[PDB]
């Protein structure tokens, strides 16, 4: 089964998931001088005021904060998107060291972590159907750097003790994902894929230009999670990121000059 270790990590995924070598794989390096400003891009519409968080789950690859996606409660619209995309979960990727951890890079720079707010296109009815469509998902990617603490992240940090190992979940209601957004919604956008098997090529990526800052203490608590289940040998959940993949026949567009 796949993971991020020496023998099951990203360089092995193509043997079970041949689309790993496909035409629109993610993440990618964002070359800021090669991205083209696109004035036809609309401003993003992030409508999270009615968000209903439910649960936080350690799934052995990351932790997911899950939302009620059975109604239009927390939705992403606008930008490059047509239609309405519902937030289903968010999760992070992070490093063993502050100098690595993000999946996307910016002029080859790696951030300490990266947040993925995952949304699916309501015209496909459910998430499982959406991932089979080229415009099925819209993921808001947000970089994390280490600096000052992020107050809106602390409620996540404080529950991680209760989901240390694979398969553990905890109630996680009344969490407001607006507290994880930077000030600016300037973004790059390109067509890509899930960054984790099955690597389906169903994602419109919207990657925010402005990182959020988290404290060293906050990211240290991410690194205390476990990939393993309870009663298995402890392997710290760190470096759960896929490296940049070839851009191939894609253009990254920028919402800003
Ligand atoms: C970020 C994320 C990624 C995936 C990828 C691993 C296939 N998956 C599994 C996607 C999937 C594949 N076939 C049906 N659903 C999910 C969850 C929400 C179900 C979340
Ligand atoms: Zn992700």
């Amino acid at each position: 089964h796949w993971g991020y270790g020496k023998h099951n990590g990203p360089e092995h995924w193509h043997k079970d998931f041949p689309i790993a070598k496909g035409e629109r794989q993610s993440p990618v390096d964002i070359d800021t001088h090669t991205a083209k400003y696109d004035p036809s891009l609309k401003p993003l519409s992030v409508s999270y005021d009615q968000a209903t968080s439910l649960r936080i789950l350690n799934n052995g690859h990351a932790f997911n904060v899950e939302f009620d996606d059975s109604q239009d409660k927390a939705v992403l619209k606008g930008g490059p998107l047509d239609g309405t995309y519902r937030l289903i979960q968010f999760h992070f990727h992070w490093g063993s060291l502050d100098g690595q951890g993000s999946e996307h890079t910016v002029d080859k720079k790696k951030y300490a972590a990266e947040l993925h707010l995952v949304h699916w296109n309501t015209k496909y009815g459910d998430f499982g159907k959406a991932v089979q469509q080229p415009d099925g998902l819209a993921v808001l990617g947000i970089f994390l750097k280490v600096g000052s603490a992020k107050p809106g992240l602390q409620k996540v940090v404080d529950v991680l003790d209760s989901i240390k190992t694979k398969g553990k979940s905890a109630d996680f209601t009344n969490f407001d994902p607006r507290g994880l957004l930077p000030e600016s919604l300037d973004y790059w956008t390109y067509p890509g894929s899930l960054t984790t098997p099955p690597l389906l090529e169903c994602v419109t990526w919207i990657v925010l230009k402005e990182p959020i800052s988290v404290s060293s203490e906050q990211v240290l608590k991410f690194r205390k999670l476990n990939f393993n289940g309870e009663g298995e040998p402890e392997e710290l959940m760190v470096d759960n990121w896929r490296p940049a993949q070839p851009l191939k026949n894609r253009q990254i567009k920028a919402s800003f000059k």
